[PDB]
């Protein structure tokens, strides 16, 4: 019935992980394949495309969060 | 009625196979023949055809991926 | 009869590809045809000739709405 | 009503055996005579005569296929 | 009336082939003579003097563009 | 009697290209007859040397001017 | 009972290496039985064969190790 | 129950040698039979014959690996 | 009165062509003699090593232009 | 009597040739002779070999340069 | 006591030298016997077959070597 | 009893030549030797050896001071 | 009392040069007299001989200078 604690910045991070949940498991799952035969061209073909978006996973992730805050550090910056 | 997520880079990389999602095919056959015989001119012949185009397969498929990832770094690169 | 909200920057944007509308369609359909037969010059050239403009569809769209945007933020950091 | 995929390198293939579709038929029937008689002039020269065409059969058809290849490279080379 | 759309790098392609539109249409009919006589040693100077040159038709051709492209990389690396 | 108006940075420009305003119209002849003979070692040494120069023409130009710009943002900087 | 510590790309360092852990043994026996030998084609074959995916043994590791760190840099990057 | 490694490139080399497994023993069993009698015409055509085909059991084999770790790099090329 | 613009990338082309003005002459004309008799043996062995050196007044020619151009891109790389 | 200004990068710049004064003088004589020779190896080597060292004359020397204004601009950064 | 100092690349090439250490005293010792009798079949035959083994006691040892080095510089590539 | 002064990125260069203090000399005795009989393949294959190490004595070694000096950027970087 | 400059790379020229100072004079001197008699069996294997260290006379030569200068190169890559 409890629910742990979690912002509106928090709230943003899940909202962009949320199209992009499964992404983090393809890319993991084809890394843990690749693993096994690095000399695969099908392996690699996929592991790195999807590596790629697995870039912005992390990069397009913290960017919109840090909009988001600058946002706020812009209001609070008028807290008369 | 589910469906795996996929990307717009993963649908560039499905877009670029479509057209040569037989190739694999006909290539990998190709060797599977040759393996045989592989003094076979006939068998040699068409495997490193198709085998000529298969390079591209990967190499090519990889470039237009690169490109269209390109273009959404250039993006961000402007991520006020 | 009602029209979509767009801002200056959103009309900026428009501006841009609106000389470039086409653009993104020819080296679309150049993707198309060229996944069908990567092995073709005349699709990788048509294609990769339409792809190095389609470079600048995406980075130099942004970097102009940038500008415009990087102007605003000067006025308003005078916003006495 | 179904077709096999071909690439263009594939097409290139094609159209130089095109023009010498009958030339493998050629020498091998000719080998498949002097098999038998090895030893008739006729067929020596006959056969030969073809297989000094045959040689190009195999040769000349690669040699135009990497070369459209190569230009294909080339191509992609640049591919910014 | 209606004339499709064509870039600055589109213009230089046109260009670059307007001197060697003839080119491809002579080396593609040398092409289709040779391949009904391999053993021709006229068709096989005459195609392969003018492939030489088609070899260039596609490599020169997507060097100069990339030249030009590389000029607009170079002013807009400078876009303050 | 009119003439259009012209910045300090505009002033750049033309002084820069006032040096090689020839330059532009040399490499684009080279260019253009190239184009009908792009296999002439003497077409290619000449447009590929002026092109080189061509290079700076563009990039050498923006940078300059660039900071030209950028000493004007040092003075502004202390606009008390 | 004691771990030595290990971080995330140490992690991603084993998770790679766990795949291939043979790979590096194989083709150092096939070097010790290869350096006796150099002249058997046995030898050179399976010790180049498993040697070209060692050459991945290291490439890719460090690639994935790199990429790892890389989406480390974007996030710290936004280190607000 | 174990089984050794084997990576892609292992299961390509091992693709190649399923259909031409018996050709090496073939071509070192003319090779033994014919150390007893060089001078057996018998000897000398089927050894010469299996060895001409032997030529590829390690060219052909070692060109198809080559190939399938050159697509390898290519798509490592790309690994941003 | 009047003089054609010339660069230093311009210069050094002519600075490496002053000394070899001949050279091109030479060539030019063993070639228009050896023509008419490609069979002589002191037309070959004139052209030929004339040729051996024709080789360089391209070669070499662009070689040290690329050179000074690359200490251009050296000094502007530091442009600040 | 008169000096004309010399600033303290000036001085550096000066500082790096006074030590390869000669080095810019050797190589273009080194440039001279072998524009007459190209086809000489000892003109070849000679200009060659002061000509990876003249690489530096202009790289090294604006290297250090930027070294002595970067800190400059750490100094100034401070500039309270 | 003291030990001369060895890195890594040179115990590979000692690791290779290892199994052929006898190969080069071999076949120095088949030369200064074919010396002094060259006509002999004998020493003809036995130091050619020892000899295209030493040509890759020089050539395979400094391919490996290199490969050892290759994999050394694709790890430095990364070197964040 | 005096001792020239040295930082901490100095001991960083001491600590990697410590290792590879011999090296240098070793590789320079290998240059000598080879210098009066390069065509000696045992020198060859030495000094060519110790030089592919000789190539990381000085790209490693600043390598790693790069990165000493980088860690030191980044903590005077939050230098508040 | 003068000494003309001479940099590292000169000095590397120069070691290598010491040791097959006369080499250069005794294939010159080989050549003057195999002139006069290309016939003579002993002149041709004494010019052959001593102009196939020649062949390294200028190649090892630039090889080592090469070297020495991309070492060069590693470290002003890192010139922070």
């Amino acid at each position: 019935m409890a629910t742990p604690w979690s912002g509106y910045l928090d709230d943003v991070s899940a909202k962009f992980d949320t199209g992009v949940d499964n992404l983090q498991t393809q890319v993991t799952e084809a890394l843990d394949k690749l693993a096994a035969k690095p000399s695969d061209p099908a392996l690699l073909a996929a592991y790195q495309s999807k590596l790629s978006e697995y870039n912005l996973y992390r990069n397009a992730q913290s960017n919109t969060v840090k909009v988001f805050k600058d946002i706020d550090a812009a209001i609070i910056q008028n807290f008369r």
